[PDB]
């Protein structure tokens, strides 16, 4: 059936990272409010790591047994990160390493569940 909701959310919580400097840990716009007007244009869909989790206990992930949803809702964050700051910044450097490490770790929780 469904996945636990709590191991979800913890699998979401493990993925915001020292190694990433908390880039991904919470809303853009809940710690720099002033991008909200060039941030929402170039990235009109947003997500981080707490509305992940938050969404984890919820049940939003919980009938999606390859996590794909999960996987989306990084690949955005990724994504945006890369966009907004450009493709030669730092910041985009620590989006794709960040990227491929939840990719791993979330392929490694649906091999010990499914
Ligand atoms: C939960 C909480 O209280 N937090 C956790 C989050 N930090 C903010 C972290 N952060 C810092 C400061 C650390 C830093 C500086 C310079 C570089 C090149 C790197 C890298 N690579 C990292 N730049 C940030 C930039 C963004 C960001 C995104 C995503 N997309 O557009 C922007 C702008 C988000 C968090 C950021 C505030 C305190």
């Amino acid at each position: 059936g469904p996945y636990n909701e709590a191991d979800v959310a913890a699998l979401v919580r493990s993925l915001d990272r020292a190694e990433d400097h908390h880039i991904f840990a919470v809303d853009v716009l809940e710690t720099y409010p002033y991008l909200a007007e060039s941030y929402t244009k170039v990235c009109p869909r947003r997500c981080d790591l707490a509305t992940a989790a938050q969404k984890a206990l919820e049940g939003a992930y919980s009938y999606d047994l390859r996590l794909e949803g999960l996987k989306a809702d990084i690949a955005l964050m990724a994504s945006n990160c890369i966009a907004y700051n450009g493709p030669t910044s730092a910041y985009a450097e620590t989006a794709a390493k960040f990227e491929r490490h939840a990719l791993e770790q979330i392929d490694a929780f649906v091999l010990e569940h499914n």
